[PDB]
């Protein structure tokens, strides 16, 4: 159109792209700044480093790109790129990406008053920090520090509006809690100036489902079937595979979570302390197999079984576990031959009675260490478990 | 030759590459745009991101890139490279590239009246949701907005033409269904105008040949194994190895499983439900081996055999069965000596007749738990298996 | 130099980049392009992406790009960089990168008859089919496909010049058959305008030594071993936890010989059938074992042995495997003593009898599944491996 | 506004970016060079690269930017873009990037007086030394080097300004124990001109709670439960597959902790020192438990004691320990009957008695080397562990 | 400064950055190629690529370039930035990264006289080959090309000058040998000019000390191990565990050793054929263990021992080794009673002395096997390690 050749030739005149567009030059320049969010990409907590996707809002008046519509009937907005304007130098100083800017230069809006607009897109990769204290049932409040770079307080009046979430499109992992902001300025050791700065935080849950699914159910089934190893009788003789082989299957378990978990040394995770609770629980479990195994392939006159070792294990355990324990020369040639056999025979059955007497201590033993271990390892269980905050409002939002 | 710069002088003359094309302002410019999918590069489960190879299509009218033909008989088309004619600015909303714009800018062509043509092909990395619900038996949507960044409904009159796919390459893991598209308008919170955009829809079909093959067929048959522990004797003291062994080994199924799967907790996946009713098979299978063990290994003279117990296994479980169940004064000093002996060994007959009873029950119970877990894993592989929908479908046109 | 000095202030005077340089506007500009194969650098199967380094070959004649020699002496040849003159833009169709066009933009050698030289270097990613039905023994063509983006058939003819291979490096790796080529042609429906493009194919053969080394012959190897649970006497106690053992080797080799192998549901592969073959075979040994053990174990009062299969195994297989099969009233009260001792000891007798015909059964029936599961085996392995069409070729190559 | 427009007018007549902004061209232009320390985003131990969030600081004095402020009154800085003014050329000398420059280029300060500041941001990636001989008790020094590329000490003397922490972020993993700055002059064979550069030493220390927790521990625990072999009885038959698994899942626990550390061959880590270390032990381990075992199933009549190992053993040995010791005509046919028999049953328990002896023995050396063995590996470990020089304050900072 | 300002103002009077600064035309430029390494960043043996940190060094002499210093006081050398001046288009010929040339554009350094420095910093990714043959002994020979792309002998011939290692910082891993260089000519058919091209050929020798730590010490630690099956006596019953389990680590170990190598087919690695033989050890020595086993428990009542055996294996080898072979009418019905027992006994007795003499055979041949496979694996051992050349000057180098 004829008249916007005219006007977008008018508008080009003497204009200094290097110069802050105001009317008058000892006040600042009002620049209302938002964003959008959009969408939440990705949450390294390894690397600490959240990837989200916004759209940032830049507001301000222009003073020299002003015309009256009455000379320029059909145009009534016009658009500018890169590089032909003044626009704000607004950065992120928690960015840690490659390049300290990632944000898609795309056009700017003029009113027919001078009211430019810019709604630069991009994915931003800020680094805050993430506390894993209470994994999986944990809450991070991720920072976004905006503020013009160059600019002081005297000539960049930064305002905060309030960040819209209209788009927002849920991430299946996380729960959007809410996106506050707020307003600060601060100085710095370069100069005598305040610089105002705009900060974004970001609250989101972590949905548990899919951790308590892989991660706490298996863990909690495999050990309850390693205290299968007390029910074992002795004489079938697979006691210590059922313990070794549980300690080898939760290892790996350790090596995953260890391999998933960021190597900080600011608190131990509740995940890392359920682990060691279960590889003590296992250790244990082990050593009071080989005592069991040690006092039950006794050998019969071998030792005397210690009076504390009697009573302790054959009248107080045994009534408390509802024991039951168990119960002519010629023919003067021959009886020396039938005595003699019969005393083998009977001395054969008196190392019989005491090897009874030891299995059923060993017996006793199993059964009560077997009740001890299921009670210890139950109380632990729960207490870990419930010890985290919020766990509660985890459980009856994502479970039930 | 000479017309052909003659032309080209003549058609940059007082021309603004930022101004529209339109002859009349108030008039709205016609775009129309359209999508030529080629192929599909990967699509990321666990990042939720689609790669795709497509050339976009546009095509408008330019009022100042008119010529007559007699005056240039040489001449036909011209064309013009990136920032010296006025372009849209459309790009794709739903971007999870590092920079937002992926595509490779290239020449448009011009008619001799005006019509402009481009065709900038790229490689878009594009965010869509990701449903794993019915893995590996699923059907995706992926969805791809375009739309004018800076330029409203009055000024762009962006229509939709029906995508082209002839040109598509198959993936041979992913079964293409269609590309529809859909032309809407939405209000956004920057600005009173509508913004129209073009949104196509992805719909893939994955090819479960390979998923089936490598995954459910093992499984079935490692299941079906540790159904044997139920066949070995149990004189052999090799039945818990067998058991705890192929939970080692599906363990690591699992493993892989977590390696591949995302870690939403939209719901619960297919293959995550069959691994874990395949893991309590196991376990329910180590537990029953337990107590047929400790059946087995029972010790005479340390308790009786219930009435109960035994009316219930030995002539009601073995009817159910069919199964047979097994089976001077000199001469008086050794006629009392032979009696003990004889009578040790009646001793030693009725313990033993007394052991081969409590083992006919070990095994009648084993012959029991047997059929009652194969039947149970039958049933509960063959529902979760066919749960799925189009499941029939998905066998039916990959298997055969 | 003032000559060239001169000559270049001449030349770049009245140009036009954008202009093509023909002389008559209505002949097409004819283009000679060829191709420098240096290096294949990767095939990434489960990418489905070919990397190779390429030099390109460009050949075209400048109308407006031409000089006297005599009066420019010593001048012979000039250079132009990026923009300054007009270039094809030829670009990879089935590129596959993020940024499409993979070269580098050099210099235009142009000579003093109007001659121009192009070669742009590069490292180009291409999204070649991968097929993988008979890996490792497999023979793969990927395409390239170069072409003007925008130049049609009346402007811009291509012609082909036939492929360089003097600088190929061998690549270790993969054995180059050849690389040959095909002008197209392709017409519109609109207009009879032949639009040109030049396909290269790039033909190469895998080197097998490496994977047939590491992969088959441990496979080969291992599967062998697992038939050694045959030759172990039942008494000994380890015939279950040397077929557990194989099969949990063998699920490893699975899990680790799938990490690079694609996701394609075209074809079963054959390693993939190869390792099925394996598993089954493993599984069959291990059902074997069970059922050996389970005769083994015979209660010698539990029942009576078939007559079917007593004269099966004992009378037929024995003879088939040469097997030899093992095999005063006081008085009165002491003879009735002593007859019920003596009563006692033949029924052990017996037992023991019944017990040793068992076990010679359990042998005869695990040497003829030894024999059986051998020769299974062994046709197996050979009709798997021998089906690769090339097979033979790859073992006189690589291992000869 | 009017007055910096023309200002911005008036600077940039005749200026030329080229040129060094001094006022006679033969004195040093001072240039004062500083550090902000932002954040330590990573040290990777197996590329030897250390990355850290940093914001230079130059500032200089420019003789030509002066004006005024009486005939500017609103105008008092201006800020200028890259290419529009002279910048320093500082680079980082030991950067490890693909672009050997990872700044962003800011706007430059500049006050009414010439005074320049320049603030440019980055994400900066140096190739520094790790030492890896303490792991996982490391401090390290890893140096960043800056200096002008191109510009010699007579015509740019850099100076050193003291490094800036405020504002640090703490990593959680890494302890900054601070980063101190030095000036150092470099001549040449040219000519007495210095050559000068600004150097600064990041020092961090390591925190060990991660690597204490996930790795000492754990393998310590392990460690000393396979030392559980020696309590167990040898005839449960479990006396090696205990060791064996155990030796398995400490060498699976070395690989793996393998992928972390570098290959560099300057030092044998302690880490690896240790790990070797319980490798030997339990190795050793192994070959005692198959000495005993071969002492315990030793024929009765196979060989004859050696008195030398009587009298080390049984004697000694048990006096260390304390362990007690354990332990008509045809009545003339049947009296060689029953003498036959007797003197078979005394055979019978005289090998019984040889046998005993045996397994006393076995026992006795199965003690002796428990102790052993639990003094060697208490004292190994605390040996090793006790060798980081700043080990103590380690653990009473990360612990305590 | 005012003369330095007239002087950059001169100095770009009619200047054109196209040609090259001769003053005939016709006499080549003489150039001047240096090198400067620094560091070697890190060899990929997988990918086979070399990333080194490099200055190119690069002089010629400019003839317009030139002034009197007496006219422009104080005034020595001057800067020019990229593109404001001719340089030469030298660049890395085999190139692995995705951009062909990857140096940091810096400026230009001229003197007085004319006289131009330019030493352009960056990260080079080449493509040698790297043989993996004698690994991890290595000694690589890696190759950097360098040239013009367009220039030749009658325009730009190159020279060399020695690389500068001054600056070198040691990799810890790879012990530099030297880095020589060669200039080198090519003719081309058409015409009689030179082409210079300069080579550099980097030699490097891996520490030893970390792989041999890590690889080749805990692989004969553990067959020593494995062949500690042949002392284990039989009755144990865990013969055949422990060689499985050995077996399947040290399987895992070369499967997760290949994965640090190439699959270059070309030749047979150190590595992988000492892993192989160690491979048939081991499964040798499980052969053997089932031949005992099944040797031990030989039925009494079975077969004959063949005269072969009877002598070979209890004479000859025994001798060979030194193992001692070990070693009234009532009155009747009473007598032939005893008779019966006692005969029963005598058979009893004569069927259990033929085990003695297959247990002591099982043990000779657990003997023989011992020393047999114990003076193999060190025979195997030895020979391939001795087998690489330079292996004694690298464990000289490295573990001394
Ligand atoms: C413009 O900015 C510079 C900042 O360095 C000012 O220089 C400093 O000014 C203060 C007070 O005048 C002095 O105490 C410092 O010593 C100065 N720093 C140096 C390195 O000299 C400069 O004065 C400012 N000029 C104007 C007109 O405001
Ligand atoms: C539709 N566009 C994309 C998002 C907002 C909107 C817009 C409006 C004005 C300037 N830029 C962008």
């Amino acid at each position: 159109g004829e008249f916007q050749r005219k006007l977008y030739k008018e508008l080009v005149k003497n204009y200094n792209p290097l110069e802050r567009p105001v009317a008058n030059d000892s006040q600042p320049l009002t620049v209302y700044f938002s964003l959008s969010l959009l969408q939440i990409m990705d949450v390294d907590e390894k690397n600490q480093v959240l990837t989200t996707n916004i759209w940032l809002q830049m507001s301000w008046t222009d003073h020299y790109l002003q015309w009256n519509v009455s000379e320029y009937p059909g145009v009534k907005t016009v658009r500018f790129p890169d590089g032909q304007i003044w626009k704000p130098d607004i950065l992120l100083y928690n960015s840690a990406d490659e390049r300290f800017d990632a944000t898609f230069h795309t056009n700017v809006l003029v009113n027919s008053s001078g009211h430019c607009q810019y709604l630069p897109p991009g994915i931003f990769k800020s680094s805050c920090y993430i506390d894993v204290r209470w994994f999986p049932f944990d809450v991070q409040h991720c920072k976004l520090k905006f503020g013009s770079w160059s600019y002081g307080g005297w000539s960049l009046d930064l305002q905060m509006q309030e960040a819209d979430i209209s788009g927002y499109i849920p991430n299946g992992e996380w729960d959007l809690v809410g996106i506050p902001g707020k307003r600060s300025e601060r100085f710095y050791e370069c100069c005598k100036e305040p610089y105002p700065d705009v900060t974004f935080t970001v609250t989101m849950r972590r949905r548990t489902l899919y951790y308590g699914l892989n991660l706490l159910i298996p863990c909690v089934l495999i050990s309850a079937l390693a205290l299968l190893v007390f029910l074992l009788p002795a004489d079938s003789g697979e006691k210590i595979s059922l313990g070794i082989t549980v300690l080898l299957s939760l290892t790996v378990f350790m090596l995953l979570v260890a391999e998933i978990m960021p190597a900080t040394s600011d608190s131990v995770p509740l995940i890392a302390q359920y682990f060691a609770s279960t590889m003590i629980i296992v250790g244990l479990s082990v050593v009071v197999t080989v005592i069991v195994l040690q006092y039950h392939h006794h050998d019969p006159d071998g030792g005397k079984m210690p009076k504390w070792t009697r009573v302790i294990l054959l009248n107080w355990c045994a009534w408390f576990l509802r024991m039951k324990r168990p119960g002519d020369p010629d023919l003067a040639k021959i009886l020396e031959e039938v005595r003699y056999i019969a005393n083998r025979f009977r001395c054969q059955d008196e190392s019989e009675a005491v090897c009874s007497e030891w299995k059923f201590a060993a017996c006793v033993v199993d059964r009560l260490c077997l009740m001890a271990f299921s009670v210890f390892t139950i109380i632990c269980t729960i207490g870990i478990l419930m010890s985290a905050p919020n766990f509660v409002e985890a459980v009856s939002k994502d479970f039930a």
